[PDB]
């Protein structure tokens, strides 16, 4: 047999074979059954008029529907063996069809480049060697504690940690904002939920008299209308209530996840998720420094089309932590995505092509291991476990995690690595 | 954990569960983090505002498109273990929402019932024992001589099996339908394409005579607008061809996807396909025997919507084999397919009670031998037998073909089946 596809213009594409009558008799006889089976009327034949005869009658009149049939199938088969999961529904945009003439239709789809690892062995990465005073644990179980307090009404001045109810409007240089917009709302001071600086402000004032304070967001604010803005807040104030020093009693205290009053617990519980997001820390300065080396010292022509996805995505997130908005995200500003997707897609690139060259496995030994200690942070492990073997997307979208760590440590391997004894106070040295 | 989910009306359905803040504390964290993972923007987190600290800031714009993603994430891992394929995208069908009140959402799906096996042991199956004769391998081979010859133009008389072209127009009573339109269509005569006998009235008529003769179509015809109908065509005639004896010199009898000239080959093609349909048929008996013997004795109620469903497929189906027209098919009366799927529904209810209740299995040494049998009807069996298991779908939706022929071997092994030798005359007698 023979196969012919042709091109029209740019992702169109044409196909109609002319084959001899032969191979066309043969052909729609297989494959007309092979479609009736799908949907099982094949069953339903008891072979009164043979296929072939029926396919020369209305053969004609489906036609163009045929052609549209195999679109639909060799779509699906082509994307199974390049592997390419397309979101929800593709598009396959038909246009006017004209009888004696030729047809145009445009599939939409994304397409693949290929990369090359260079200066691997040149990549001198340096490991900080620090640790976790119990000055740190200090600080972190103080924080806690001025979290949780039992409220209490009085009248009369306000402390730094207070319940108040704050009617306030978001106003910028003179002019009033999408956000903003509060109506009996009630704040917790104290809890750093707000800008440093802003719960300071309102310090002092009574609950009813306007002030009008300026307050400067900082230039790398997630908010775009708020970002180097120096906006005035009025405040008006009306209620607030103190906070004091919660019942150790277990009667209010019993609002954490945690063992209420255990002392060994508390410090417990602290050394482990500091630990925890201690060793994060270390592997991301790792990580950091090898992906700068890469992408700074080799770079690659990437496809706006993949890049043009990734700030779909980062839109749609990017609203979710503004505010929520499913949809209205797309209506966000480009710029501030494309930057931060380019690199999402050399770093994308640039591990695919280590996974390829290096021939690197999915291991399930790593990934079950990774599973283990996560679930056990829940009171029934076995079912969490079973859960994330339960679904193929979080089976499959945690190996990705799994797997970075793998690509991390074989490039490691290669690299230069230094492991430098400094003091927690020497590293903290990151002014700029 | 406390879950709750309730039911505004049919499918509509509400969420909102009201816990502690400390359950929501925690739950919270571990949810949002769960899904930066999975878009990957957890990686581009250094930590500097705690989670909880957004979430009860933001949590409350977005409180409206969480539920949404909570319908989304919940929707997919409930299918996945009541096994329900949706067909693309289901719908949910958002209302409107008011501050402070409900919320009313519908989510349509599909429900299944169950079954009980009664009465299989009162199945008596009568297996008609015949065998196929050399005169039936002649019928077939005229047949088959009869539809391939050689095109002459000629003036003159017509045969019976001659090559014309006929302009003609469809009009039944006195009104053209939506198809019989010609034009310029050439008809090849005595290969039984058309209805018969109008082939056999258009003969001894001149190319240039415009006659008009009765046409009666069967009352179980499956093109609606023609079944009872007695049509008239006018049959006006202009181009006639003689077809003549092809060459057997293997230049134009070439066509054909068998060997040319060989005497042998014919009848053992012949052979092979004669007996595999002979299969088919005496199985078709058997089958149908115990299919009507189920459904006659017990009937069961049966949901709406799996019938309405079925209906759909078959309307889609059926206008491919009037001609052709997607979606065009919605608009097909459903009464005429109603009927028949109602059997579909309850045939495939008591197959899968059947494997339930009997535990059966999907044997693949099953599922091999009917694909090598059927891929030996290819020149190249090995890439076929592969793109069967290459497809996930193909490989599923076979199954259930050999699966079929299990469930009915099960049965059939607790039936009384009795096999009483006949004559093909015998059998042959199908009137009523």
């Amino acid at each position: 047999m023979q196969v012919s596809v042709e091109t029209t213009q740019g992702l169109g594409r044409r196909v109609t074979i002319t084959i001899a009558a032969d191979s066309i008799e043969t052909a729609v006889k297989s494959e007309l059954v092979n479609v009736a089976k799908k949907v099982r009327i094949d069953g339903f034949r008891k072979g009164k008029v043979p296929m072939n005869i029926v396919a020369q009658r209305y053969g004609a009149s489906v036609r163009q529907d045929v052609l549209g049939d195999l679109m639909s199938r060799n779509f699906i088969d082509a994307i199974i063996k390049e592997k390419i999961n397309p979101a929800g529904a593709p598009t396959y945009v038909p246009g006017e069809y004209k009888l004696g003439e030729d047809f145009t239709y445009s599939v939409e789809f994304e397409v693949y480049p290929e990369v090359e690892l260079q200066g691997l062995e040149a990549i001198e990465v340096e490991k900080p060697i620090v640790e976790v005073t119990d000055a740190d644990v200090d600080g972190m179980l103080d924080t806690l504690r001025k979290q949780q307090a039992t409220w209490k009404e009085k009248d009369g001045a306000v402390e730094a940690e207070d319940r108040v109810t704050i009617d306030f409007t978001g106003s910028v240089d003179g002019e009033e904002f999408e956000g903003g917009k509060a109506s009996d709302f009630v704040l917790a001071m104290g809890q750093g939920r707000m800008i440093p600086g802003f719960e300071d402000g309102i310090k002092g004032h009574k609950a009813g008299e306007e002030f009008t304070i300026d307050v400067t967001f900082p230039e790398e604010y997630h908010a775009e209308n708020l970002k180097g803005k120096a906006a005035k807040f009025a405040i008006n104030l009306k209620k607030v209530e103190e906070r004091e020093l919660p019942e150790l009693t277990a009667e209010f205290i019993k609002r954490f996840g945690v063992e209420d009053g255990s002392v060994e617990g508390l410090r417990a519980e602290v050394r482990k998720n500091m630990e925890r997001e201690l060793k994060s820390a270390i592997r991301n300065r790792v990580k950091s420094q090898a992906i700068e080396g890469l992408v700074k010292a080799n770079d690659i022509d990437v496809p706006a089309a993949l890049i043009d996805s990734e700030i779909d995505v980062l839109r749609r997130q990017a609203a979710q932590r503004f505010g929520g908005n499913e949809k209205q995200a797309l209506e966000l500003p480009r710029e501030l995505f494309e930057e931060q997707a380019k690199r999402r897609v050399v770093v994308g690139l640039l591990l695919g092509e280590v996974i390829r060259t290096n021939e690197l496995k999915a291991d399930e030994e790593r990934v079950k291991g990774l599973i283990e200690e996560m679930a056990s942070a829940y009171e029934d492990p076995k079912e969490v476990i079973e859960f994330y073997s339960k679904n193929k997307e979080l089976m499959d979208n945690m190996r990705n995690v799994a797997l970075e760590e793998q690509a991390v440590e074989a490039v490691l391997a290669k690299a230069k690595v230094t492991e430098k004894e400094t003091t927690f106070n020497e590293l903290m040295n990151q002014q700029a």
